[PDB]
């Protein structure tokens, strides 16, 4: 088997927890655990391949573990993730973007931009500002929510897309 190492990245509250269970457990949480960060595995086949996905929940901002750092430095592809209803995290996903790059050295990484709670109602951002920032960043957009599933297999399915065409 092939293995991806995914790591989800985004402000606190935006749905990265329930994003990765949602993949992994189909089921969506109401209120998981914020400092959780760990690791989970998922067995699938995608475009024909069994591949295994290692994908890292990253938690708690400002803030850095041997795991964390290692996942990080290892990772092959980053989930940037905010909410279409908080402002504040889309205008944050820069800070991620910023450290991605430096941890890897690189202006291009495999990333998906991730716009979840995509059922809420009144979103204030718009699809179309971030589709341009993702442009910007020479990344595709994905909107999601964990509570639906909506997009959830779109998207962490185009990163693994996006670490193959690298
Ligand atoms: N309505 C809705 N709520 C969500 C969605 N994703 C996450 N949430 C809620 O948003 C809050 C934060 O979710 P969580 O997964 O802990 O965010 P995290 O800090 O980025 O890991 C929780 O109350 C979740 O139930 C979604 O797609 N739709
Ligand atoms: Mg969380
Ligand atoms: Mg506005």
């Amino acid at each position: 088997m092939t293995e991806y190492k995914l790591v989800v990245v985004g402000a606190g509250g935006v749905g990265k927890s329930a994003l990765t269970i949602q993949l992994i457990q189909n089921h969506f949480v109401d209120e998981y655990d914020p400092t959780i960060e760990d690791s989970y595995r998922k067995q699938v086949v995608i475009d024909g391949e069994t591949c295994l996905l290692d994908i890292l929940d990253t938690a708690g901002g400002e803030e850095y573990s041997a795991m964390r750092d290692q996942y990080m430095r290892t990772g092959e592809g980053f989930l940037c993730v905010f909410a279409i209803n908080n402002t504040k995290s889309f205008e944050d996903i820069h800070q991620y973007r910023e450290q991605i790059k430096r941890v890897k050295d690189s202006d291009d990484v495999p990333m998906v931009l991730v716009g979840n709670k995509c059922d809420l109602a009144a979103r204030t951002v718009e699809s179309r500002q971030a589709q341009d920032l993702a442009r910007s960043y020479g990344i595709p957009y994905i909107e999601t929510s964990a509570k639906t599933r909506q997009g959830v297999e779109d998207a962490f399915y185009t990163l693994v897309r996006e670490i193959r065409q690298h």
